[PDB]
């Protein structure tokens, strides 16, 4: 496995975005990794909509928050999900709309529990989410650096995982550019269940 990855640097993920004062997270992060895993199995970059399953995907519940399995299931069942320029983000549920089918995936694999090595090769092969505990102020404040913590291991927000490097993970929050180091923050790689238990559920979506 490669000692160091970023996606970013690959093509694959798109510019940071942000979910305003909308409990979406769920959202965004499961988004994010269905156009980063279309971008490395076809060569497109595109941009999708969090909207659509913010109104849609009625498993979960909008602006209250959602899992990211029911999340990865609304995109299979539903055949697809349409683009963030056809059916843009309000930060407020609204009516289901019809959409196209754009970008379609065929399943959704879960990582091994508090396992980072795990993890990191998951990674390797492409964007992952994973939830973890941002409830701390040290975190809502971040600004820069390798974060270390303090935090606990309550799953209470959606992530991403767009690389790594020795010491740390690559995290893309959906808060702005304006958080972090422009959208993003590094976390230190720790062990066990991880740094704000990031390791403690993680996901990526599948395509043939």
């Amino acid at each position: 496995l490669p000692e160091q990855i970023d996606w970013r640097k690959k093509g694959a993920v798109t510019p940071v975005k942000n979910q305003g004062k909308c409990g979406s997270c769920w959202a965004f992060s499961t988004v994010s990794t269905v156009e980063s895993i279309n971008q490395i199995r076809t060569g497109n970059l595109i941009s999708l909509s969090e909207q659509q399953l913010v109104d849609c995907n009625k498993k979960n519940h909008g602006c209250k928050g959602g899992a990211f399995v029911y999340a990865y299931q609304y995109i299979i069942d539903n055949g697809g999900i349409d683009t963030e320029a056809n059916y843009p983000y309000k930060a407020v549920q609204g009516p289901c709309r019809a959409a196209k089918k754009v970008v379609r995936i065929d399943g959704y694999k879960g990582v091994p529990h508090c396992n980072e090595n795990a993890l990191k090769k998951a990674v390797a092969s492409q964007p992952s989410v994973v939830a973890i505990d941002a409830s701390s102020k040290q975190f809502q404040h971040y600004k820069s650096g390798i974060f270390s913590g303090p935090c606990g291991t309550k799953l209470n927000h959606g992530v991403v995982i767009v690389g790594y490097w020795k010491d740390y993970w690559i995290v893309r929050n959906s808060w702005g550019r304006y958080w972090g180091e422009q959208g993003y923050i590094r976390m230190k790689r720790v062990g066990g269940c991880g740094l704000c238990g990031i390791a403690r559920l993680p996901y990526y979506p599948t395509k043939a």
